[PDB]
């Protein structure tokens, strides 16, 4: 069978991800690499009207004291469903075509602009740090993350805050800090779990980044520490089982992924060549049937056409 | 490896004289049959404050013209995320323990109070019919329905509308409003769900029959697919956008492999208990992956009950 | 046009405490439910002399080595032509009156004692497992199964083997021999029938899975298709001849559209009566083609009963 | 949609049918006309061993007094199942591809060597006249005749008995008489039914050929008169309902067919040109889907390859 390489570029916005991906796609041939872009059309028109403007207005409202936290949470939560639709439906129809892992060329390389966890975990968690989402809602999205398909290669970004801020300024600094923290925690969470970390075993250590390198991080530097809020705990100090189960799901989903860090503090061509090198050691997978390749290509192109602008 | 029998009691609420959870308690006294009751504590306290009350209030305010359709949709979409949480979390931890089918008694019989599709498909669809949810939000929830595992036995109820209205009027839950439009909506969605599984099991191809909506198995007009002919999902030339067509493909794939059993609720609680148990004879059983899969499930069910069921 | 509900009681014989026809008589006292009983008169007199006796004698003689396998096959094939006649004739005159489906009470509920597949598929297949029929004759009968019309509801029974043996030992019919090998054979065929409908309704493609016989749905090894891997149907290179592959395509097409309901017979006649009626709630109903289709059916059933049922 | 022409050549053996059909097929192009031949391989090897030799031996046995009538009937009946298998399975898989009637060129013409009624009605009835089959068994086969697909054109043959006998002799004369009578009755039965004949209305007229031309025949000259045997009647003189229903099926199945008579008392080329002319006024049908034509061709060719020698 032919082999497939799926790469999800993710992490905080404004680091140079779209440019980098586009430069990568440009090097290859027409048919050996397809790009599933940002589904901006879905977020502005197809799924709802101006979902991103709606999200930023709500935050300002709450920040301003124009609305309550409960109201902000209802909006963010409802908006996140719209936000993650494209990522989720794409994963669901892609799923049946993915076979077992092969080994770190591929007949087809699929580069995605973000992964379902961006919408079902990362933004929700960042909004929770911003006060516009409750931890329970975050765990509700966590519980819906689809089973992690084999060969799930995720590329996160590293960019100095000053360089990031400098760049991002053509401005919610809090949201930028919250999103960077969440993605930093996410990288440690993968390492922690692949280094044999058990959140249940280390829960009590809570009180008061490298995704595939370095020593086992402390649970305090992973995503689990966001979920020790009073709302989730009982009168005895510990967390409720529903939420503890959500944490298990989180552990199961992140556990099998292969995450890589891409230094964006370089020129566009440098980033592209850094990403290229990073793809060498990524896990590829076989496809279920002979006709999977063509179908995956058509699926990606149709997504780009209909949803990416 | 031992065998497991999963039975999800579902359908429009308020059909039996006793609740699904009360019926469940009656059956969960054999040692070979454990239940996963309604997570009421989560809906009223844990996940948020009085979520069922919020839902019915919101619908009522929409109907009275006090709030906009978009305002209701935001509340209802967010409310459904909270409502399905326990089901989604239950499915995800139980999934790895479910093996392949066995054939046509089982070591353990797990009986649930609803399946993830009620909070991810059925309730949202009903709210779409009530004007309180967008069809795009409904397909977004459909896109997140967990893969259908082997041995997914779903019991839906049969009950004449007037008897349903009557029986529902006697158990008005905390914050619930007796709404005949919603009862019609929810009963229709479940009837369409039943027809859809049949349609799909009999060869039905939604893409091939789509044209029949605008001009042996049920007609596509009598399945859940008719609901998604909504104008919000169509491009200027009337074609369904591909995003939504993919959600329908997912819907088709998730439903087709489910085994639907119809329970006649027009009888007494005792009768509904016998009936249900009789129905188990034609249900599909699966094998469990590990030797210690029985106990994990039992504890899951016990812990769930203890914590979320009162 | 009024609606009709057809219910075919089938499965391995000797499961309920009362016969299928006796149960039928009990239900045929409402004016909205007519029955088509067992055509015993045809089998013992009309069509030929004591056909059931001939069958069991023949099997017994085969087992004792008094007659050849080919001699038994000739008798058994001819005997099955006679056994299914009434069912085939019933289907063909009733067919033109059956219209398309209605949806998920009916004007008339027609309850039959067996469906053409028992005499055209199930019994012959069992006899193939008993060495008294060739697999080619079984596929020849399968090739003549009338097209499956809409609303084909088939009730099959569930009953633990020892209880089945016990209950069957108390009603030994005229000329019948209590054969445990045949009971195993017939019970297996019906279990495989049930699995086959499921297999097919869930996506199953016999041609695509055929390779698995020699090296979510039931494995093809647990469906009726495994029976036809018999060496008599294969060419020198192991491929199934096309004649037979076409018979399997027909089998696939006839079964897939049937709706199977499992009835637990491990209870009393009264219980089996309630159960059956409860089961009607999830059965598929159809419309009739003409306004005078109700009466024709009633008279058919009445005339049938009167003449062939004692 | 493309149109299809199905023609079933049938009638008594030895009239010049195979030759005629072969000459017909020869005139057309490769792909516009396919021939579904006699499935001799199935009858001699695939379905059973020497089914025809077995049938002729049994008749001789009974004629000789070596076996009883009951024994002969069990054999003939069992043999007929084998005999009609190929015709029946072919009709069953062909069925889904046949659309509604069009009008008396076609994209594809299918010429069959016999129709299911040969095995499910005609031979059984002829064996009943020969005493080797019971009338009840005959009606059991009649009850299994598949629904008559639209565009069912059947061509029967006409040949003087002396010419037929002369020809057939390189010898069961009784069987030849019985088969000719049965096919003669069959032609009248179609005419009778298409002229508004009702067997139930005329049953009492019993006591003591043109298929698409002439006046309404008397029931006494149709197939219904074979079924007034004592075995089928009750003590009150009339027939039993089971059998009466079988007669209805017979009436329903034959009613919609379009039967033609082909004079075989001519030279091979004459027969071919007579058959050609006869196909001009035959009913064609549409096919359900675009790909039906190719599939029907493959089905016919595969039948010819595997079953016709
Ligand atoms: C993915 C995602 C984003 C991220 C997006 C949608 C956002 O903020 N703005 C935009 O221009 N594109 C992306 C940034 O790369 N934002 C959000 O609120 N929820 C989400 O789920
Ligand atoms: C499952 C479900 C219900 C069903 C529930 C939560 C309902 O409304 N009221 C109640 O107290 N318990 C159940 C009835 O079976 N309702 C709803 O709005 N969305 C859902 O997703
Ligand atoms: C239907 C059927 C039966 C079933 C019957 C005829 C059986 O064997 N004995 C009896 O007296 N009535 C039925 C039992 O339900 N048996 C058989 O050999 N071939 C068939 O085709
Ligand atoms: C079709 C048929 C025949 C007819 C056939 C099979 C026969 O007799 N001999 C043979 O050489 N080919 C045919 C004659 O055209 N004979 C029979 O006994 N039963 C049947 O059903």
């Amino acid at each position: 069978m032919p082999t497939l390489l799926r790469v999800y570029i993710d992490g905080p916005h404004g680091m140079g991800k779209t440019t980098t991906t586009q430069l990568l796609v440009a090097l290859g041939s027409r048919d050996d690499i397809v790009y599933v872009p940002e589904p901006m059309t879905y977020w502005r028109v197809l799924g709802a009207s101006e979902t991103i403007a709606n999200i930023y207005t709500t935050q300002h409202r709450l920040d301003q004291g124009e609305i309550s936290a409960g109201d902000a949470a209802v909006v963010m939560t409802s908006a996140q469903i719209t936000m993650g639709m494209p990522y989720a439906v794409t994963d669901a129809v892609l799923a049946p075509h993915i076979g077992g892992e092969a080994g770190s060329p591929p007949a087809l390389t699929l580069i995605f602009d973000r992964h379902p966890i961006a919408a079902l975990l990362c933004y929700p968690a960042a909004r929770y740090l911003m006060g516009s989402m409750t931890p329970q809602a975050v765990l509700a999205f966590v519980a819906l993350i689809p089973p992690t398909l084999p060969g799930t290669n995720i590329v996160l970004g590293a960019l100095p805050e000053d360089r990031h801020i400098d760049r991002l300024a053509k401005l919610d600094l809090a949201m930028l800090a919250a999103i960077r923290r969440v993605y930093g925690l996410l990288a440690n969470t993968v390492r922690y779990l692949q280094c044999g970390g058990s959140w249940r075993e280390d829960w009590g250590q809570l009180s008061g980044p490298q995704s595939n390198a370095g020593p086992r991080p402390h649970i305090g530097d992973t995503l689990f520490t966001l979920f020790r809020a009073p709302e989730l705990l009982a009168p005895n100090g510990d967390l409720y089982n529903v939420f503890a189960w959500a944490l298990d799901v989180l552990a199961k989903r992140l556990r099998s992924m292969h995450v890589f860090i891409l230094d964006y503090d370089q020129s566009p061509a440098g980033c592209r060549d850094a990403l290229l090198q990073l793809t060498s050691g990524m896990v590829q997978t076989h496809v279920t049937t002979p006709g999977s390749i063509p179908t995956i290509c058509d699926l990606a192109r149709t997504f780009a056409r209909e949803m990416g602008e």
